[PDB]
């Protein structure tokens, strides 16, 4: 009775364990891409289950319109300090697109309450009711060009000056980009520079940065947030899902600068009925305590180093692999001639999860041997397809 | 650091206990509308809390687009058996909107399919482009059924069908125009037109759905009616884990699989694990507790003590009631809501009522006793 997302044959999980996944054919699975960069912390912990049953037990649901609650404020707290971000404000809702739109909303109101009205442009980066109606328009919605590695990372977010030059600055709200770009460009990282400049040139023309940590965030690429990496730069909005729960609840939402959250609050959004729901804030609590104390931040540098190596090292047999990229254990790899699902269909049929591009990010808590492995499977299924 | 919705205040909660919520400043209040009509079985259900639990440690989380899992192919089953559509498709998401959106695209998809993409309009009942959005009058219950839900077919002549996709609607209408509901016969017509018309009937049961109006779904009141989609949330998971999605009949469901043979590829907790265990074992206490039966005896309590108000205040100019959905039309509603939760009454020109289906019949007289003086204060 399961409405599938197609007619292709969709094989019915059982089971998950650290970096495994199996099915009900007895067959195991490595999860190279934790699901779809969602399980940073591997699957079956029981810690996180035991941590959801306790909240269900005690206070499982309130609307936010209604009451808060003790796990939310403990939370809020809690990450908004693992982040570096200890004074910024918490929006939790139940999934990324939720939290991004939530940020655009957040970055147009702002300026609207502060009688700056003109300021409706959301500036987004290649390759990724009367007061918010000039949203809809076209007009809005500007495009910086792809970052560009291999130059001077300041001088390549120049780029962001010279956009703002020609659309007005007066009549841009934000700009938001990922750190880290995931699918759309596998794992394409701006040189260093980058982003420093970017907050310099956004503090000059008085707009909003938000970075989308959806995927880049949480420990993925080494770093508390993808964006710390740039000498600690900070945004004014950091949008989160998700890694947020890691797979154990439907968890996502944005941290805002004091100063955006109290311009808003002065003279927010109303629906969302899970936004701030106790059992999934509780899922997240736990996770959190996880990726503390077993350093999992830490953990994807040094395995995410040993993964980008492994694939550098296949190139000389692979030549087919244009690029290889990573930054913590987010990484990508381009394929041309002298197709990615075509590797992933090999890659799945020797029992290896994958997201021209292809995508990966094993969990957080992934062992060396397992990358080791992992790297054994991939290197199988480009034999076989290429 | 909590980012608050406004700049008023959010009480802390920190116990929930059957139909009572308590803050940690020692507050109790009785959760009259179950907060948005979502904590059907009540609150602190360890059972629950344990089965979500036994799902995050054996399989916590796969995605939709890699792998099914064998909680969510139990779970589709037992759910359509429960909604009285053993034989759909059950499409799960994290929440409601997330269901109406998924059930137009797939009442739109399914015309493209059949080589008739100019079927695009979705037709919705007031209050519940803008050409793509006509809407019908909204229900009267004191016309005839049958008479009221005609008006469909003259729309849909004015339209053109060969235009239309879908009619989509609330059985029993929410927070838009509480708990206004049809008169008999009002469905039975409706499927009729669709049918003869050939465009999607989708049932909107978000709030409705899952015992709330005295059946398993709402619509089922009216000679067992239909949908061609049915979309729930909110008492899916009860409030236990964002749940939500629909049920198609598989006329739907096998025309885009025969198709294109591909519908939705966003929604990254789509079919979550934790998430469907927790509809699971709410299902499970729905059906053993007979809440489905419980609403109907509940309701009925509740709706009599309203009316007995309605007599001392003729402000109340209405009052509606399908189950444990009612309401109360006013000629206001917002200053009754806030001199109910200074009396401990939590509550959702129109005020909607629902408490937990699993409330007492003593609890019920509470929620009533809390009300009436809510009134007092105000009328």
């Amino acid at each position: 009775n399961v409405f599938y997302r197609s007619s292709k044959p969709y094989p019915v999980a059982v089971r998950g364990e650290g970096v495994f996944l199996y099915d009900d054919a007895g067959r195991r699975y490595l999860d190279g891409s934790s699901g779809a960069l969602v399980a940073n912390i591997g699957h079956g912990r029981a810690e996180v289950g035991e941590r959801m049953a306790a909240q269900a037990a005690r206070l499982p649901f309130v609307h936010g319109s209604q009451f808060s609650s003790d796990v939310l404020e403990e939370y809020a707290g809690r990450l908004a300090r693992f982040v570096g971000l200890p004074t910024f404000r918490f929006w939790a809702v139940s999934g990324g697109s939720e939290a991004t739109e939530s940020a655009v909303k957040l970055a147009r109101q702002y300026h609207v309450e502060r009688g700056e009205p003109g300021r409706f442009k959301v500036i987004t980066r290649v390759p990724s009711r009367e007061l918010y109606t000039p949203l809809m328009r076209p007009e809005a919605w500007p495009k910086l060009p792809k970052p560009d590695p291999a130059r001077n990372g300041a001088e390549d977010a120049e780029g962001l000056r010279a956009l703002l030059e020609r659309e007005g600055p007066e009549t841009v709200a934000a700009f938001m980009a990922e750190p880290v770009v995931g699918a759309s460009d596998a794992a394409l990282a701006p040189a260093p520079g980058y982003y420093e400049r970017v907050r310099d040139i956004c503090d000059e023309a008085g707009i909003i940065f938000i970075a989308d940590e959806v995927m880049s965030g949480m420990g993925r690429c080494g770093s508390p947030l993808a964006l710390s990496r740039w000498s600690g730069v900070t945004p004014d909005i950091a949008v989160l899902g998700k890694g947020l729960a890691a797979g154990y609840a439907p968890l996502a939402g944005l941290l805002a600068a004091p100063q955006v959250y109290e311009t808003v609050m002065g003279g927010f959004m109303h629906g969302f009925t899970y936004a701030g729901h106790p059992v999934s804030v509780a899922a997240g609590l736990s996770v959190l305590d996880i990726v503390e104390r077993e350093d999992l931040t830490g953990a994807a540098k040094e395995r995410g180093a040993q993964l980008l190596a492994g694939l550098q090292a296949l190139q000389a047999r692979f030549p087919q692999m244009m690029q290889v990229r990573g930054t913590g254990l987010l990484l990508g790899v381009v394929l041309g001639d002298l197709i990615a699902s075509r590797i992933g269909a090999a890659a799945l049929k020797r029992g290896l999860i994958t997201y021209d591009h292809l995508l990966l990010g094993p969990p957080l808590s992934i062992t060396a041997a397992e990358v080791d492995g992992l790297l054994a499977l991939l290197a199988g299924a480009l034999e076989d397809v290429l």
